[PDB]
């Protein structure tokens, strides 16, 4: 590994888009060479990190699909100006196989 | 004196109610003799259920209050007509003290 990529590889992070493109994009990164990602979201996002992968383990893989680790918890990050703000965050990491 | 008999509340369910009937709800509930109660929420309401245990836990009791246990995971339940229907259930129980 000597690439060096600013965008994420195994980390996604839910924002406003269809969940539809969060199913195929999962399906896809084990395809590109990613068996174990993580979706992370964060406050009314959650509901579709589970929906995403609740999709993906009962429809391409079901039997050979393995979960990793489940975690849900505030966060403290900044907001814009330089606040700090507490934000439920979620990370879900299945295994694909 | 009387013929009634106590009954076993520990369990909640998230509906359609804004999250300040929760918050408060579950703060009766310490005070009326459940120290550990369970929040039960599913699908998109998942967003209430941590809403509300986190504001429980960085307001009236922060240092003092405990997690017991987190759990995220379809259940299969069935439809008005009798219909299997997997949805994103998640438990919640905390430990007041």
């Amino acid at each position: 590994m000597s690439s060096g990529t600013p965008t994420p590889s195994n980390v996604v992070l839910i924002g406003k888009k269809p969940v539809m493109n969060y199913v195929l994009a999962a399906l896809t990164l084990l395809n590109q060479g990613v068996s174990e990602i993580v979706i992370k979201a964060r406050g009314r996002a959650i509901s579709k990190a589970v929906d995403t992968v609740e999709i993906v383990r009962n429809r391409f893989l079901a039997d050979k699909i393995e979960i990793k680790e489940i975690r849900v918890g505030s966060q403290v990050v900044t907001s814009q100006d330089g606040r700090q703000s507490r934000v439920s965050t979620i990370e879900i990491a299945i295994r694909k196989k």
